[PDB]
């Protein structure tokens, strides 16, 4: 096989997408009360990841291209509980810029959130095209959180990610929090949960973790500081190959930034064929860099 060729929204170029980025960024700044003043940054990053994370490299089903989260089957995946907040955030952006495809909007939301939260630049390509309801992938392609390193490693092979790519991507769990009503887990992973840093890896290594049960009767790792880790997070320190990489990112902020950028762009582009004469990837300026 199934091929998805990137097709640029007619006549559009860099400055068009910078305007969309800016609208997303200005709204992130303005709607700062959401989720007890965490803001919408983290949930927009998660929306970008879940809308891309359904891809299967074996038959090119799912993926970011089609923007299929807009259809009820995907919108209602239990794995996607909570993401409706990110979709509602993006509705007035799409209303203002109706020419942008849904896949481009969901993925750009994630890029914008990362950069506006002071994370690395994430180069971004346009040209995802909406596909019909019957191309929506079935529920069950996003990962379980109660499993071990072997499960994590095997799961991400389906997304064509290796050990380094997996450990880098998981650093996005510095952001936001788990919410009991959404996923059956509760609590933030760190203190700095709307600013993008390598705090996830520092916390895995330096906090004193206790294996406890939360109020939904699921096990999670808790610290005295009020932080939590999922079993799938904690697995990155139980598997000695993951552990080496975790230590690497805990000791090099720049390296984590560069590896995360690459891995997250790749996650967002999986499944898409870019014609040889497609535009180069766009690197958007932050509001702060524009003096806006
Ligand atoms: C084994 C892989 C993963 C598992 C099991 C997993 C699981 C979870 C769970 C259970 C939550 C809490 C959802 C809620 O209760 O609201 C969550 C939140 C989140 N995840 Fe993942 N995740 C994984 C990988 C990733 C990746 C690759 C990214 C992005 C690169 C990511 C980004 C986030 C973000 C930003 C949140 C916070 C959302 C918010 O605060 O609303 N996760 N994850």
């Amino acid at each position: 096989t199934l091929v998805h060729v990137a097709s640029v929204e007619k006549g559009r170029s860099y400055e068009d997408f910078q305007k969309v980025y800016n609208a997303i960024a200005l709204k992130l700044r303005e709607d700062d009360e959401y989720d007890n003043y965490i803001g919408y940054g983290p949930v927009l990053v998660r929306l970008a990841w879940h809308t891309s994370g359904t891809w299967d490299k074996h038959d090119n089903t799912g993926g970011s291209y089609g923007g299929t989260y807009r259809f009820k089957k995907e919108f209602n995946d239990p794995s996607n509980a909570g993401l409706q907040n990110g979709f509602k955030f993006l509705e007035p952006i799409h209303k203002e810029f109706p020419w942008i495809s849904s896949g481009d909007l969901f993925s750009l939301g994630g890029v914008t959130a990362v950069q506006e939260m002071q994370g690395p630049k994430i180069p971004w390509r346009c040209g995802r095209v909406d596909t019909p309801e019957d191309t929506t992938p079935d529920n069950g392609r996003l990962p379980d959180a109660d499993k071990d390193a072997d499960y994590v490693r095997t799961f991400f092979q389906r997304l064509n990610m290796n050990d380094r790519e997996v450990v880098a991507l998981m650093g996005a769990h510095a952001l936001g929090k788990t919410h009991l009503k959404n996923s059956g887990y509760e609590g933030p992973w760190g203190a700095a949960n709307n600013v993008f840093t390598n705090e996830f890896y520092l916390n895995l290594l330096n906090e004193d973790w206790k294996l406890e049960k939360n109020d939904a009767n699921n096990e999670q790792w808790d610290s005295k500081s009020g932080y939590m880790m999922l079993p799938t997070d904690y697995s990155l320190i139980q598997d000695p190959k993951y552990l080496s990489i975790v230590k690497e990112y805990a000791n090099d902020q720049d390296k984590f930034f560069k590896d995360f950028s690459k891995a997250f762009e790749k996650l967002l582009e999986n499944g898409i064929t870019f014609p040889k004469d497609a535009p180069s990837p766009f690197i958007f300026k932050t509001l702060e860099e524009q003096g806006l």
